[PDB]
C-alpha cells in the first residue's frame, strides 16, 4: 500500500500519506477554540500523520460562518495551544488553515454590522445561501470592494496570523486560497472587475494570493507554508473563463516565490469537484487533467483533494499524481480513518445535519471506532 | 429475496424486479436497428423479466448521439419487429423509450445541417461535450426556441412513434422526460426561460410533458405507457429551483391522466441525481443522501401506481428499495452492459463483470457489446 510508505514533506518526517482535511465545524463558541476541538483532533490524529485543522479567521471581518475559531488574539492563541500540545502528545502534524471568507460573509458575522470586504462590490448571486446564526439561511449581502492601499493590510492580517499559530506551537499554516473565499475572489475573473493593479490580466489577478503567500513565507519560513487552491471548483459564484491557465499561473508564481526564498514550500493543495455520480448518464462522462498538469509544473509536494478514496488515493501515490492525499467527508465520520484504509475496513456514513451544529460530541466526537 | 418475487406491472405479470435501464449505446448503424441489438438484447432477456430499450429518435431531428436507432420510419419498425421476436422468444417484455434530445445536439445530426430545437434558444454550458460521429467530444451550439404549433408537431412524432412501437410488436414505450432533452428543457426552471403559455409557472412548464403524455396515452392505451423523469440532476444544466415540488407537479398530471383516462399507466420511472452534496447551500441542490432518499419516496408516495427507480443501485441497494416499499421495480444500467446475466448473478449473489466505459458508445457489434461473458 503506497499510502503507507514514509514522505518528507520538508522537514516534517510522515509515516503516511493519508491527510485530514480542513472542515469547517462550528465548534469553536465564540470564535474561541474550545476543548471540544481538543478531543475531535486527537482521536484523528496518528503517530507521523498529517493533519489541517478547519478554516481559522486571521481578523475579526473574516467570517462567515457562525462558532469558527480565530487565531488573531493572544487568548485563541492560548487556547489553540492546549489543542495542540493534545495533537503533538499522538506524535501528529497539524497545520492550521488561515481563512478569509471575504465577501462570503453576513452583517450579522462583521463588527458593526460592516459590509464584508471583498475584490469587487458584486453580490454572491441568490443561487446560494448563507448559514445564519439560528439555523436559518439568508442572503450573501453587498460587499465593499476594498481599495487598493487596504490590500496591505489584510495581508498584514495573514502575516500576523501566522506569527501567531508559530507561537500556539502548530508545526505550520495553509493559505485557504479556495472555493469562492477571499482569495479566490481576486484569482477568478468571474469576481475580480478591479481596474486597479490588482484586476484584469492573470499576471494581475494573482497578485493577491502571491503578496500573502509572500508575506507568511518570509515570516515563519517557507517549509511551514501550505497553499491550497481550487481552480476549478465553482462555488460561491467563483468560476475563471480558463481554469487551466490560472492554475499554471499561480504554480508560476509559487515556484518563483521557492526560488527567491530558497526553500521550497510546504505542498501545493490542489481540491477538485466530486463527480462520482457522473457516470450514470448519458453524458456525464464525455470530455480536464488540471490535477496532473498543475502536479507536473509545479516543483514540491503536492496534496491532492477532491472525491479520493481508499482505491483513489492508492492509484494516485503510485501513479505519482499526488505525494499526499487528503480526506474530508470520510474523516468526519471516520475517527480512525488511518487505520481504516490501513486494513481496508468498511468505513461510517457521515450525517450532513451536524456538519455545522455546536454540539462538541452528538456528530463530532461521537463516530465509533473500530 | 424480495426481488425474485413477482409483479403485476398492469396487463404485464413480470417474474422478478430486476429491469434493464435504457442505455444508448450507437449500434443502430445509419439510425437502422440492426442484427446486434438482437443479440443484445436476446442475452439479457429473461423470462418474466421487463427490458427498456436505448433512447430510440421519434424525428429527423431527435438525435444526438451517433447511430442511435429511430422508430419513425416504416423499415425501422420491419428492423425492430425482428428484434422483439428474439426478445419475446425468451418470454422477456420490452418497452421502446422514446427520446428527443433536443437543444442536446448538433448540426452534424440535424437535417439540413439546422440548428437543433428546443424550448430556448440559449444552449448548453461549456462544461457538457457531445458525441460526436468521429468519436471526438464537441461542443453543443445555440438552439432554435420552437412555438406553440411546432411544440404540437413534436407531440405528434411522439404519437406517431408510440403506433409504430406497438405496430413493431413492443409492448409499451417509455416516454424520455429526464436527463435535459427536450421535455425536461421545458420542466427545469433552469433552461425554460419562454415567456408564452409553456414557460413561467409550474403549471406552464409542465404543459409540455402532459401534452406528450395524453397523446400517446390516447394512441396505444395507458397501460402500455411509461414516464421517466429526472427532478434533481445536474446533467446538461437541467437544473430545477425546486425539484421536489416540480416532480410532484408532474405526478399530479399523471395522476389526473390515469383518472379521467379510466386506466393506468405502465409505471413512473425516476432517476437519482447525478451528484452528492458536500456541505454546500445551493438553491435547488439536495443537501444529503437523507434528503435525496426522502425526494424519491415523496414522489413514489404521491403516484397512484407502479414506481421504478434507477441511479447507481446494486443487488444491497435493490432489495432494500424494494423491501422497504421505496420502488415496485429496479432498473440497472451499467452493470447490465458486462453482465448479460445479471438478473441470474443477481439471485445467486454471484461476482459481476466490470464494465468498460471506452466502449459504451463504440460502434463495433461485439466488441464491448455482446462480448461480456456468462457465469
Ligand atoms: C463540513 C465541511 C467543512 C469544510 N470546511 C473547509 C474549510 O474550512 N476549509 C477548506 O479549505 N475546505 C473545507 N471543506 C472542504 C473539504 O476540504 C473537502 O471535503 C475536500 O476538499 C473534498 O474532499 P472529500 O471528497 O474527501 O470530502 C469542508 C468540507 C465540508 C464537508
Ligand atoms: C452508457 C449509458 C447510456 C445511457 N442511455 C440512456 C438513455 O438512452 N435513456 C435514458 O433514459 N437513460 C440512459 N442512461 C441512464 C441509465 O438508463 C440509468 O438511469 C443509469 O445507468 C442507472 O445507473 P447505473 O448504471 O448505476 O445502474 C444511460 C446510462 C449509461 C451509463
Amino acid at each position: 500500500n503506497p499510502l503507507f510508505s514514509p514522505y518528507k514533506m520538508g522537514k516534517f518526517n510522515l509515516s503516511h500519506r493519508v491527510v485530514l482535511a480542513p472542515m469547517t465545524r462550528c465548534r469553536a463558541l465564540n470564535n474561541i477554540p474550545q476543548a471540544a476541538l481538543g478531543e475531535y483532533y486527537e482521536q484523528r490524529a496518528t503517530a507521523g500523520g498529517f493533519l489541517i485543522t478547519e478554516g481559522t479567521m486571521i481578523s475579526p471581518t473574516s467570517a462567515g460562518f457562525p462558532h469558527v475559531p480565530g487565531i488573531f488574539t493572544k487568548e485563541q492563541v492560548r487556547e489553540w495551544k492546549k489543542i495542540v500540545d493534545v495533537v503533538h502528545a499522538k506524535g501528529a502534524v497539524i497545520f492550521c488553515q488561515l481563512w478569509h471568507v471575504g465577501r462570503a460573509s453576513h452583517e450579522v458575522y462583521q463588527p458593526a454590522g460592516a459590509a464584508p470586504i471583498s475584490s469587487t462590490e458584486k453580490p454572491i448571486s441568490n443561487r446560494w445561501r448563507i448559514l445564519m446564526p439560528d439555523g436559518t439561511h439568508g442572503i450573501y449581502p453587498k460587499p465593499r470592494a476594498i481599495g487598493t492601499y487596504e490590500i496591505s493590510q489584510v495581508v498584514e492580517d495573514y502575516r500576523r496570523s501566522a506569527l501567531n499559530a508559530i507561537e500556539a506551537g502548530f508545526d505550520g499554516i495553509e493559505i485557504h486560497g479556495a472555493h469562492g473565499y477571499l482569495i479566490d475572489q481576486f484569482l477568478k475573473d468571474g469576481i475580480n472587475d478591479r481596474t486597479d493593479e490588482y484586476g484584469g490580466s492573470l499576471a494581475n489577478r494573482c497578485k493577491f494570493i502571491t503578496q500573502v503567500v509572500q508575506a507568511v513565507v518570509s515570516a515563519i519560513g517557507a517549509d511551514r507554508v501550505g497553499v491550497r487552491v481550487s481552480p476549478a471548483i465553482d462555488h460561491l459564484d467563483a468560476m475563471d473563463s480558463n481554469p487551466l491557465s490560472l492554475g499554471l499561473a499561480v504554480v508560476e508564481r509559487l515556484n518563483k516565490i521557492q526560488l527567491h526564498s530558497g526553500s521550497k514550500l510546504a505542498y501545493l493543495h490542489v481540491t477538485q469537484p466530486d463527480y462520482v455520480a457522473y457516470g450514470q448518464t448519458e453524458a456525464g462522462r464525455l470530455g480536464a487533467r488540471l490535477m496532473r498538469t498543475l502536479r507536473n509544473a509545479y516543483q514540491g509536494t503536492f496534496i491532492c483533494s477532491g472525491g479520493y478514496t481508499r482505491e483513489l488515493g492508492i492509484e494516485a501515490v503510485a501513479q505519482g499524481d499526488a505525494d499526499l492525499v487528503s480526506y474530508g467527508r470520510l474523516f468526519i465520520s471516520n475517527p480512525d480513518l488511518v487505520m481504516r484504509i490501513k486494513l481496508n475496513a468498511p468505513l461510517n456514513k457521515y450525517n450532513r445535519k451536524t456538519f455545522y451544529t455546536q454540539d462538541p460530541v452528538v456528530g463530532y466526537t461521537d463516530y465509533p471506532f473500530l
